[PDB]
């Protein structure tokens, strides 16, 4: 039961300081562990250990007070969230909220506030209405007593009437470790670990799944993701769906399959019963040639009987996005016979728009996924060269 209890999302404008902070917290200065990351939305996780020292009463992330000396004491271990540049955090928020517990907005001292991307991040969180928010403002051994409180009274300005108005803002040095307690003691205080119901249905989002066997006993397919609700056992039968793949009158047909679970990571140990927070490694009786290279990322699992419907096309409320991040921002209506990029919780799709409706449209989906109706779908536009994120929609019934 020490296992991450919350992901902590990592934001904020390039280069502000978000993966410095993150190594200043994880205590990282080496190696790599990118192997793990997700394929279909590039999360990737990395785990921390909150101390408390009976001493001097000061918060650290280590077994050892780095202002005392003295031995901390456990107290929680989290896990921080994060995605490979821009276009990546903004579609991991809005396809994956259920993995997001609460979030550090990294905002730069020594640069006006708020900056392009900081305001798309924030525009993210209000969006899926994610509000357990702490503020870093970084370098601010970069800049003088007033320019601090001047950044200070900017950030103020950027957060009144949002989702982040009641978060604390945090003066702070990722790159020399300064004022660093304050924000673990924030991590405590304003990203409580919530109060779940560890008996709803399990679900868990698979991130990557693989055959764990050495190349040349022989162990079941491995799968690699994020418990969203309820939880997982050592022995329990699990449904994955939309599941195995097969050609039924040469066209591709997916069949879920069952398993039972054999063992469980999490927190870098093996465990009897995981939850949600941090990445659980399922490992289970599949023959390992079914989950071998990903070939079940994207997928969901529950308990038989209990898991969300598979959809083959969607029918969506679509909610455009207000983007300020060269040119082309205005983002042109969504027509019939567009082929758009789909992201609903770690599964991946392109798809066809086959009908448009009043603030809605209609879309044949590549590969089936599985959610529920409400869920959030991130939809992206090819561009020239690469795809744009360019709104959300909301599965309807
Ligand atoms: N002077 C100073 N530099 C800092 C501080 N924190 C980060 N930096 C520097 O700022 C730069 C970018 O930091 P980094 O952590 O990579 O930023 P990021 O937000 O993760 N970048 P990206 O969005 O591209 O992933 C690095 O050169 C880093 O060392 C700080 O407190 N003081
Ligand atoms: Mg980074
Ligand atoms: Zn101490």
């Amino acid at each position: 039961s020490r296992q991450a209890e919350v992901n902590i999302g990592m934001v904020g404008h390039v280069d502000h300081g978000k993966t410095t902070l993150t190594k200043a917290l994880t205590g990282v200065w080496t190696d790599s562990e990118e192997l793990r990351r997700g394929i279909t939305i590039k999360i990737g996780f990395a785990d921390a250990e909150i101390r408390r020292c009976p001493n001097c009463g000061r918060y650290s992330t280590s077994p050892v007070c780095p202002y005392c000396g003295h031995e901390t004491e456990f107290v929680r271990r989290v896990s921080f969230i994060d995605a490979p540049g821009h276009e990546a955090l903004m579609t991991t928020m809005l396809a994956g909220a259920s993995l997001m517990d609460g979030a550090i907005l990294v905002i730069a001292a020594n640069e006006p506030c708020p900056r392009p991307q900081t305001r798309e991040h924030l525009m993210a969180l209000q969006i899926i209405g994610q509000k357990n928010i702490i503020i870093a403002q970084n370098k601010i051994e970069l800049v003088d007593k007033e320019k601090a409180l001047e950044n200070y009274r900017q950030i103020k300005e950027f957060i009144e009437g949002t989702v982040a108005e009641n978060a604390p803002i945090i003066p702070i040095s990722a790159l020399h470790g300064a004022n660093i307690d304050v924000l673990v003691k924030a991590i405590e205080d304003f990203i409580p670990t919530p109060k779940r119901d560890p008996n709803k249905p399990p679900k868990m989002l698979v991130l990557r799944s693989f055959d764990v066997n050495k190349p040349g006993k022989l162990v079941g397919g491995v799968l690699d993701g994020s418990i969203v609700q309820g939880k997982l056992k050592v022995g329990d039968e699990i449904e994955i769906r939309p599941g195995v793949p097969y050609e039924e009158h040469g066209r591709i047909k997916y069949e879920p399959i069952t398993t039972e679970i054999v063992s469980l990571q999490a927190g870098g140990q093996f465990v009897e019963e995981a939850y949600p927070g941090g990445l659980v490694g399922v490992g289970t009786k599949l023959d390992p040639y079914l989950t071998k290279g990903d070939l079940m990322a994207g997928n969901v699992v529950g308990k038989p009987g209990k898991l969300p419907p598979v959809w083959d096309s969607l029918r969506l409320e679509v909610h455009l996005l207000e983007r300020v991040v060269e040119q082309e921002l205005k983002v042109e209506p969504i027509k019939r016979k567009e082929v758009l990029l789909l992201n609903v919780g770690t599964a991946r799709t392109m798809g066809l728009v086959t009908g448009l409706g009043k603030d809605e449209i209609e879309v044949k989906l590549q590969i089936p996924v599985c959610a529920e109706p409400g869920d959030r779908v991130a939809i992206s536009r090819q561009i020239g060269s690469r795809w744009r994120l360019i709104g959300y929609g909301i599965i309807k019934e």
